[PDB]
């Protein structure tokens, strides 16, 4: 645990779980810039969000510094400086393709690991994607993530809150099955994102829109500008049978093949 006397925090808030805020946690000699999140049954889930951000440890992955115990509950991070990919890209058109092609097949290396570690993450959406550099990004955002049983291949959910549809599987909205197969279809979605240049999927459709067009074989069209292969891998991963949607490992070969390749 964190004592909150070695934490100051901006009230300028950077982003229902709460908001989300900067701050400095002094650590032994230095200070460390951190982002936190900040609590608004709900205690539970922050200390589940931190308790699955414990378990991980990889390059692509936000390490979380602790929890503090305070005026609320908070969830300390280590700050992901640039914030959002959907934001900066939003705000940054001038980014080259190869630039995309590198930090989505990052995301890819973090997500292999999320699936060699059994854990489905449920909300991998280019806001869920934050950035150290523009040649850094790291996946965040655990608040819906699960740890898999030893024995299964599937969470199955029975809390039915409101859920990021755009970014969901056929297989999650009509059984509510979440495996990373069905992670493999949001990074499709998030894919579609970072070449759209952080425009929102499926615009002004509703959720149940969306879901009639997904059953009638219909899928988004190609961006402004994305290399044909990068179009061509997202509807491999937005295939409707999960049987025969690649799982991560594949995912990221083909997105490792592809990236070195570039001349
Ligand atoms: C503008 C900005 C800069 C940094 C961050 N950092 C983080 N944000 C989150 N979560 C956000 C919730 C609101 O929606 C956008 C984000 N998903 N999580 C972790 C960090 C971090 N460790 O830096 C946000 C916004």
């Amino acid at each position: 645990y964190l004592d909150r006397k070695l934490l100051t925090l901006e009230d300028k808030e950077l982003g229902n779980f709460g908001t989300v805020k900067k701050g400095y946690y002094q650590m032994k000699k230095v200070v460390k810039t951190v982002a936190v999140k900040i609590l608004k049954a709900l205690k539970d889930e922050l200390l589940a969000e931190a308790n699955v951000m414990q378990q991980l440890d990889n390059p692509y992955i936000v390490r979380m510094i602790g929890i503090c115990e305070a005026e609320s509950w908070m969830l300390v991070m280590e700050m992901a400086e640039l914030g959002p990919l959907n934001k900066y890209l939003q705000q940054n058109r001038h980014v080259k393709d190869k630039n995309i092609i590198e930090l989505v097949h990052q995301v890819s290396m973090g997500m292999k690991y999320l699936e060699e570690s059994n854990f489905v993450h449920r909300d991998l959406a280019a806001r869920n994607v934050l950035l150290v550099t523009q040649h850094y990004a790291k996946i965040s955002d655990f608040g819906l993530s699960k740890a898999l049983r030893a024995d299964e291949n599937y969470y199955k959910a029975q809390t039915h809150g409101k859920w990021p549809v755009k970014w969901y599987a056929p297989e999650c909205i009509n059984y509510y099955k979440f495996s990373s197969k069905s992670d493999v279809w949001s990074f499709g979605v998030l894919m579609w994102e970072a070449f759209s240049y952080g425009q929102k999927p499926y615009r002004g459709m509703k959720g149940s829109e969306v879901t009639a067009m997904l059953e009638k074989g219909e899928r988004m069209g190609c961006p402004a500008g994305c290399p044909r292969e990068m179009y061509d891998l997202m509807n491999l991963c937005w295939t409707y049978d999960v049987e025969n949607r690649p799982g991560f490992a594949a995912v990221e070969l083909r997105l490792r093949n592809y990236y070195y390749d570039v001349v």
